[PDB]
């Protein structure tokens, strides 16, 4: 169904709809997808390479902007550019955490889509979609990753007053 299988849906604590979808981020329509990168903001990750082919070179010169002023985007921060010839409007860009220490790789990845779902709140985005962060190139184990995120993805709509976030997708990939 429009690219995607629909695998589940949930309220969360301020009226929002949480999907479990499987398919490729890169087709999901709404206000912002999020770009599991770096420290340098690279599209060199699996789910950074179908961005940059859909978004177009557009997008470098906005990352590069950034990259001239900060220089680099902090582990578990976020940071946000036009999303170009992409169907989303946004591009969140997350520093995503490495599994390298299990004990404190869960608490990396919850910041991560904290830090992911703040900014985009401040900038009055209404949908988002994420990857299942951490279990590509950096090695959650898959089933981690997704438990995390998704208690994240709760946790967050618990700890504020107000959201303007209406829908979050948590879109699950099988293979190229
Ligand atoms: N088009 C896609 N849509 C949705 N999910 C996808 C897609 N392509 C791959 N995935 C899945 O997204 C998840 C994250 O994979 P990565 O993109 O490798 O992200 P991550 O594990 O967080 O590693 C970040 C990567 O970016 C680099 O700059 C950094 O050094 C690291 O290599 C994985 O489960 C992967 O199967």
């Amino acid at each position: 169904f429009q690219g995607f299988t629909i695998l589940s849906k949930k309220t969360l604590h301020l009226g929002q709809t949480l999907y479990v979808v499987n398919g490729d981020l890169t087709e999901v329509r709404c206000d912002a997808v999020v770009h599991p990168t770096n420290g340098t903001m690279s599209f060199a990750g699996q789910v950074g390479g179908a961005i940059r082919a859909a978004a177009g070179a557009g997008v470098d010169a906005e990352v590069n902007s950034y990259m001239s002023e900060h220089s680099q985007l902090q582990v578990t921060k976020a940071a946000i550019t036009s999303g170009h010839n992409l169907p989303s409007k946004w591009i969140v860009h997350v520093h995503s955490p490495n599994y390298s220490n299990a004990a404190t790789a869960t608490d990396a990845l919850t910041q991560t889509i904290r830090n992911a779902l703040t900014l985009a709140d401040t900038k009055s985005i209404k949908t988002i979609a994420f990857p299942s962060i951490g279990s590509g190139n950096n090695h959650f184990p898959k089933h981690i990753a997704a438990q995390t995120i998704l208690q994240a993805i709760s946790a967050y709509f618990m700890s504020i007053m107000s959201s303007s976030i209406k829908e979050v997708y948590f879109v699950l990939f099988d293979q190229e």
